[PDB]
């Protein structure tokens, strides 16, 4: 069901590699629904590529325009497992820190902070 449960390792560590000689100046997101998660609808897709300038703050205003959100709709999202410590913070700088050894950076979105 999850992208690591569909691609081996060694296919997540080659796409990574693609994207660096492919899109260099792009980050390499998964972003998945909390397996447990009720009210917030799935994603058309897995795989995004983020301009590595944007702060963490606007990928979340990114991914609520995406799934469509209204006002009052509740939206946490976790990085590498974790809250993330701070929503200022530039992509590029995230991804230094939080990516996977597979190269990817982890998201997965709840509608509660109790994921
Ligand atoms: C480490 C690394 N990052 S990008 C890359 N490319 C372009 C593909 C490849 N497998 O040669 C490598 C390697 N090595
Ligand atoms: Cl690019």
């Amino acid at each position: 069901k999850t992208f690591k449960q569909r691609r081996t390792f060694e296919q997540r560590v080659e796409d990574v590699r693609l994207i660096r000689e492919q899109h260099p100046t792009k980050i390499p997101v998964i972003i998945e629904r909390y397996k447990g998660e009720k009210q917030l609808p799935v994603l058309d897709k897995t795989k995004f590529l983020v301009p590595d300038h944007v702060n963490m703050s606007e990928l979340i205003k990114i991914i609520r325009r995406r799934l469509q959100l209204n006002a009052n709709q509740a939206f946490f999202l976790l990085v590498n497992g974790h809250s993330m410590v701070s929503v200022s913070t530039p992509i590029s700088e995230v991804y230094e820190s939080e990516k996977d050894e597979d190269g990817f950076l982890y998201m997965v979105y709840a509608s509660q902070e109790t994921f």
